[PDB]
C-alpha cells in the first residue's frame, strides 16, 4: 500500500508545495485571532452531584460577588481612618470610577459606606489599630468570563486610586497573573527557542538549508494546529493552558520527525540513487516510520477521551490534531521540497575520529551484553527506589499556592490572610429540594438542622450549637423557590472532610426532601474518587491497544511484553524520583516553589505524554532493529550496526525535547515547571539508560523463541500488508 502513496507523491511533483503553503498560510492568519475568547471554568467535572447543587443554589439564590475584589488600604502620613476628611476623597474618587464605569460597576462595599455600625459583621471590617481596611467590590456577570474581561479593563483605574496605594487580591487578580505570565511566556518562547534550535541544527547538520526548512516546517505545522483546535473549539470550548504548551510540544516533537526526514535523505546522497528516485526511497521508508508513530501517539492519547475532564478533552484533542497534522503535512512538504531541490544540499556553507567513536560505542555496547547480572540488580534496586516515594503523595485543589511568592499580588493576599482572619472560608452547601414543589415547613429545616448537627467535627466562631449551619442569605440576583433550601457552615481541617462529606451523604433526610452535597471540598473528592475508579481499566485498555499494535506493526510476543514491562518500569520511574527529589533535599529554594498537593488530571496527561516519548523511542529502536533483520545479519551485528546509524539521531531527538523543556522552565508558574521537570528527567535519564544499556542487555536472552508465533499470529500479518 505504501509503493502507491510514493508512487503518487513523487508523481505529483512541483505545484502540490504551492498548493499546500497556499492553504496552511491561510489557515495561519485566519487562525491568528482564536485567543480572545477562552473559558476560565472547565476544569470542574460536570458529572459530579457538587456541581449541580452548585448551579441549582445559584440559581435560587444568585451567584455571590462579593469576592471577586478585596482591597486592602491604608491612609498615609500617620493619620487613622478616625479624620472625617480622609474618607471623602477615596469615596469620591470610588464614586467617579463607578459613575464612568455604571454599566461596568454596579458599586461598592465596605466600612465606609457606614461608618457607626453595630453589626458583628461590620465591626469587623476594621482592624484593631485602625489602620487597614477592606472593601469589597462586586462585579457583574452570569458567568465567570464575562467577569474576568469587565475586570481587567477597570484593573488599572481601580488599582491607581489613592496615589496607588491600595492592594487589590481575589479571584480575578489571580486569573489576571496568570494572563500575565502566560503573555510574557509567549513573549519569550520564540525569541529563546530560535536560536536553541539553529544552534542544534547547526550542530547535527551544519547545513544552512537543511536547517532553516525544518524552522520553517514547524512554522506552517503550528498554524495548522492552532487552525484545527479553532474549529474544534467552535463546538467546544478550550481552556487557556492549551495554547502555551500543547502546541509547542507538537512543535517540539514535529521537529523530530522533521529531523529524521532531513537527516536521511542527507545520508542516501552519501550512498548515490539519483534525485528522482531519491524520494522513492525516503518517502517509503519515512512514510512507514511517521505512520506508527502517528498512530501509537493517537492510541495513547484517545484513552483519555474517557475522563469527562473537559479541560483534559481539550488538552487531548489538541495534541492528536497537532501530531496527526504535523505528521502528514510534514512529510508531504518535506518529500516534495527534497524532490525538487536535489542533492545540491551541500553547496552554500557557513561561507555564505568518527571511527574511534564508532569503535569505541561498539566496545561500550559489548561490555553491556556481556554481563547481564550486575547491572540487573541496579534495575530491581531502583525500582524499589522509584517505590518508596510512592508512599508520599497528596492531592488537592487549584487555589493561589501555585503563584510564587515574588508576585505582589499573592504578597497582598497572604497579608490579607494573616492579619485578617477567617473571612475566607469554603463552607459545604447541603441543598434540599421537594419533588412536589411545596414550600419547606420551618419544622423541616429544623429537623435537618439536628440531623447534621448530631455529627461532630465541626466549626463554631460564638459556642454555640443553635446558631450553626446558618441558612445562605438571598442575593437579589436569584428566584427564591420556597422548594429548595441550602444551609452551610465553615470547616478546620480539609483533610478530615472526606470523612464529613461521605458521613452527610450517609444521613438519611426526610421522605419528603431529597439532598445534594456540595462545595469546593465535595467536588475535588468527587473528581479524585472518579479518577481513582477510573484508573486502573483506564491503564488495562492503554496497554492492551498498545500491545494489540505493537503486534500488528510487526510481529512477536516477548518483544512488546518487554516494552510493556519497560513503560510501566519508566512512568513509575520518573513520577517516583520527581515526587523524591523535591522531598528529601531542598532543591525547591533555587527554583523558588513552595510544596503542594498536586493536581490529578495534569499528572494523567503527563503519564500520558511520558508513555507516548518513551514508547516512540522503543518503536524507533524496533523499527530499525527489525529492518535490520529483515537485512539477514545476525542479533549481534544487529544490535551494533542498529546503535552506529542513529545513536546521534536519538541523541539529538533528546536534545531538542530537553532544549524547549528549558526553554518552560525559564518561565515562572509553578506547575508548568512541575511538569517540565517531569518531562525532562523522565525523557533524558530514562533514554539515556535504556538506549546506553539496559536494552542491549535484555535483548540478549531469549533468541531465536522471540520470533516464533502461532499459525494465526502470522496469517494476519502476512495479510495486512501496510507493514
Amino acid at each position: 500500500m505504501f509503493a502507491w502513496w510514493g508512487r503518487t507523491v513523487y508523481q505529483f511533483r512541483y505545484i502540490v508545495i504551492g498548493v499546500m503553503v497556499a492553504l496552511c498560510l491561510g489557515g495561519g492568519v485566519y487562525g491568528i485571532s482564536l485567543g480572545n475568547h477562552v473559558t476560565q471554568s472547565g476544569f470542574y467535572d460536570e458529572g459530579s452531584q457538587s456541581v449541580a447543587a452548585s448551579l441549582i443554589g445559584d440559581e435560587v439564590y444568585g451567584r455571590d460577588r462579593t469576592s471577586h475584589v478585596v482591597a486592602i488600604l491604608t491612609p498615609p502620613d500617620d493619620k487613622k481612618v478616625t479624620d472625617k476628611a480622609w474618607q471623602k476623597k477615596v469615596t469620591e474618587e470610588l464614586d467617579q470610577v463607578v459613575k464612568d464605569h455604571e454599566d461596568q460597576i454596579v458599586g461598592w462595599v465596605g466600612w465606609l459606606k457606614a461608618p457607626d455600625t453595630t453589626d458583628p459583621t461590620v465591626s469587623a471590617m476594621k482592624t484593631q489599630d485602625l489602620r487597614h481596611t477592606f472593601i469589597s467590590i462586586p462585579l457583574q456577570g452570569d458567568d465567570d468570563d464575562e467577569i474576568l474581561k469587565n475586570y481587567q479593563v477597570v484593573e488599572p483605574e481601580l488599582q491607581q486610586v489613592n496615589g496607588g496605594d491600595i492592594r487589590l487580591a481575589g479571584l480575578n487578580p489571580l486569573a489576571s497573573e496568570l494572563t500575565g505570565t502566560i503573555g510574557e511566556d509567549q513573549k519569550r518562547a520564540e525569541v529563546a527557542a530560535i536560536p536553541l534550535v539553529a544552534v542544534v541544527l547547526f550542530f547535527v547538520f551544519g547545513t544552512v538549508i537543511a536547517a532553516a526548512l525544518p524552522a520553517i516546517i514547524g512554522g506552517l505545522a503550528i498554524a495548522g494546529a492552532l487552525g484545527i483546535m479553532r474549529l474544534v473549539a467552535e463546538f467546544t470550548p478550550v481552556h487557556f493552558f492549551a495554547q502555551p504548551v500543547v502546541t509547542l510540544i507538537g512543535l517540539g516533537i514535529a521537529i523530530d520527525y522533521g529531523l529524521f526526514i532531513v537527516s536521511r535523505f542527507r545520508e542516501e546522497i552519501a550512498e548515490g540513487y539519483d534525485t528522482e528516485a531519491a524520494v522513492r526511497r525516503t518517502v517509503m521508508t519515512s512514510g512507514r516510520t511517521v505512520v506508527f508513530s502517528a498512530v501509537i501517539i493517537v492510541a495513547s492519547s484517545v484513552p483519555l477521551l474517557l475522563f469527562p475532564q473537559g479541560f483534559l478533552k481539550s488538552i487531548t484533542y489538541a495534541i492528536i490534531a497537532s501530531v496527526m497534522l504535523a505528521a502528514i503535512l510534514s512529510i508531504t512538504v518535506l518529500a516534495a521540497a527534497l524532490a525538487i531541490l536535489g542533492p545540491r544540499v551541500d553547496a552554500l556553507g557557513v561561507t555564505t575520529r568518527e571511527e574511534v567513536e564508532r569503535g569505541f560505542w561498539g566496545r561500550l555496547v559489548n561490555v553491556v551484553m556481556k554481563r547481564p547480572i550486575a547491572f540487573a540488580a541496579p534495575i530491581l534496586v531502583v525500582m524499589v527506589l522509584l517505590i518508596i516515594p510512592l508512599g508520599q503523595l497528596s492531592l488537592g485543589g487549584i487555589s493561589e499556592k501555585y503563584l510564587p511568592p515574588d508576585n505582589a499580588v499573592r504578597q497582598s493576599q497572604e497579608q490579607f490572610d494573616k492579619l485578617f482572619p477567617g473571612f475566607r472560608t469554603e463552607p459545604l452547601t447541603l441543598v434540599m429540594k421537594r419533588e412536589d414543589g411545596e414550600p419547606i415547613t420551618d419544622a423541616q429545616i429544623a429537623d435537618m438542622r439536628a440531623k447534621a448537627l448530631t455529627v461532630s467535627g465541626f466549626t463554631d466562631p460564638d459556642n454555640d450549637p443553635e446558631k450553626m449551619w446558618k441558612e445562605r442569605p438571598a442575593n437579589d440576583s436569584g428566584s427564591k423557590d420556597p422548594s429548595v433550601r441550602v444551609i452551610q457552615n465553615g470547616l478546620e481541617n480539609r483533610n478530615d472532610a472526606a470523612k464529613k462529606i461521605d458521613e452527610l451523604r450517609a444521613l438519611q433526610p426526610p421522605h419528603g426532601i431529597e439532598v445534594f452535597v456540595g462545595g469546593t471540598p465535595a467536588l475535588e473528592q468527587d473528581s479524585i474518587h472518579s479518577l481513582f475508579d477510573k484508573l486502573p481499566l483506564m491503564a488495562l485498555i492503554l496497554i492492551v491497544t498498545t500491545t494489540v499494535l505493537m503486534f500488528l506493526a510487526f510481529g512477536s510476543v516477548v518483544l512488546p511484553i518487554k516494552a510493556a514491562l519497560m513503560s510501566a518500569l519508566t512512568l513509575g520511574s520518573t513520577m517516583g524520583i520527581l515526587t523524591w527529589m523535591f522531598v528529601d533535599g531542598h532543591g525547591s529554594g533555587l527554583m523558588n516553589y513552595t510544596p503542594q498537593p498536586l493536581m490529578a488530571p495534569m499528572i494523567g496527561l503527563i503519564i500520558a505524554v511520558i508513555w507516548g516519548l518513551s514508547t516512540d523511542y522503543e518503536v524507533f529502536l524496533v523499527s530499525r532493529m527489525v529492518e535490520a533483520r529483515e537485512r539477514g545479519m545476525s542479533t549481534a551485528e544487529a544490535i551494533r550496526i542498529g546503535t552506529a546509524t542513529t545513536g546521534r539521531l536519538i541523541t539529538g531527538a533528546a536534545l531538542i525535547l530537553a532544549v524547549v523543556a528549558g526553554a518552560f522552565v525559564f518561565s515562572d508558574l509553578v506547575m508548568m515547571k512541575y511538569l517540565a521537570f517531569g518531562l525532562l528527567i523522565a525523557l533524558l535519564l530514562d533514554a539515556t539508560i535504556i538506549r546506553m544499556f539496559l536494552v542491549p542487555a535484555v535483548m540478549k536472552l531469549l533468541g531465536d523463541d522471540c520470533w516464533w508465533a502461532p499459525r494465526w499470529m502470522k496469517r494476519v500479518q502476512e495479510k495486512l500488508g501496510l507493514g
